[PDB]
């Protein structure tokens, strides 16, 4: 339900299960049907919002008008607290990929929280540290790896954040585009659309929609590296 | 001459010069000779630092050994918090480029800090936060700027950081290999010492060792 959702969010972590029941109570309910976008890259906002259904894509803006996507969050996960530690633009477009519900709050109410609640400011910094984290690999991805291989990355990712096991398979339902999961990539729609096209044409992975089969892990993660 | 400089951090940015005193004096301190690795990547951390003297470079690992630089760090920067905040692996190496002091805290240490001023708290989120920012911008590079613009900012970052005043022209003794140089900016040592090359045959640069000369800043600036 809601609340059990929420309650998993990174920054409820280990705190007291009543200061989180209470302050889930205090935060707002609300719904974005799909391609609504809740912000974009550049306005100044501190809103914090908690995903409980649907995906958002997080897009940043290259001058000539293109995208790379930063990733693509889920039910349990934060966006918005960026620009509330580091008074600031924001730091990229949240844009709804499926219809999305999720809670929100303003900056002042999440202050408010932390002042009673310090063990708050504790997992808010694991969640910006394993940010640092997760986009310093996406770096050395594209120091390091080959189109092919960022795009094996790229769907074990989304397998491993959104997958399903079906019939000995994973389910990934992406909601993606092909565009979108090239800029997911930062990589040209060609050359990804070729990579897709290569490894559905070995029977790695199976195209369907805005979805993808993926049917052996082990030769995709080698491709990877 | 260590309190002023460490004082001098993000992390006690705005914070009570006594109680930036009175918590600087808890940190432990350690030195390094030339090119000693403080600590490898995948090793797991547990261990803050902050320079007070000297330059560490901070380095990923590919399987088949190549290596590329996520920034440079002196005297004020802090590293180490990652493995803290987050527990788990060091996300990188840190070497020391030239000899190196530093000022350290284990993380039961920082968490007492954190759990104790609210204004320590508020400068480490602020400090992540920023990270966040910097490195988007980074990794956005990567994909939308030619090579000669990102060597334009790997050097425009280096005199942002250790640039001295002289001739009317930046000093950068930034103390660096063009291996290391082309590492940091992240591309092949080819397009990136033909970038040199070019900007020298200019005069916005000049080569001398490890260390540059920055004559004219607003067109690097502009070629960014
Ligand atoms: N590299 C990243 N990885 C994951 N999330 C990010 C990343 N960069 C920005 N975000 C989120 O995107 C949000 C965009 O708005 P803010 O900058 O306010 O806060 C930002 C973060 O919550
Ligand atoms: N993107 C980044 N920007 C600045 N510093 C970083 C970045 N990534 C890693 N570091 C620093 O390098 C350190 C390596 O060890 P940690 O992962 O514990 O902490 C890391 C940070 O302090």
């Amino acid at each position: 339900g809601v609340q059990e959702i929420l309650s998993r969010a990174g920054i409820f972590q280990g705190v007291d299960p009543t200061a989180v029941n209470n302050l889930i109570q205090d935060m707002e309910t609300v719904r974005f049907p799909r391609g609504a976008t809740i912000f974009d890259e550049g306005e100044p906002g501190d809103r914090l919002y908690i995903i409980t259904s649907g995906k958002v894509k997080l897009a940043r803006h290259a001058p000539d008008g293109r995208e790379n996507l930063l990733t693509i969050m889920g039910p349990s996960d934060m966006f918005g607290e960026l620009s509330i530690f580091d008074p600031g633009p924001r730091t990229s477009s949240a844009v709804c990929v499926t219809e999305v519900h999720a809670a929100t709050m303003n900056s002042d109410m999440l202050r408010n929280w932390v002042a009673d609640h310090p063990a708050i400011a504790e997992q808010l910094l694991r969640v910006l540290a394993r940010r640092l984290r997760r986009t310093n690999a996406s770096l050395a991805d594209l120091i390091f790896t080959d189109v092919p291989g960022r795009v094996a990355k790229t769907l074990l990712q989304l397998a491993n954040r959104f997958g399903t096991q079906e019939a000995g398979a994973l389910r990934v339902n992406h909601d993606l585009t092909q565009e979108e999961i090239a800029q997911l990539v930062g990589a040209s729609r060609e050359t990804v659309n070729k990579a897709l096209a290569t490894f559905a044409h070995r029977g790695w992975i199976r195209l369907e929609g805005k979805s993808v089969l993926i049917v052996d892990t082990e030769h995709l993660a080698r491709r990877a590296r």
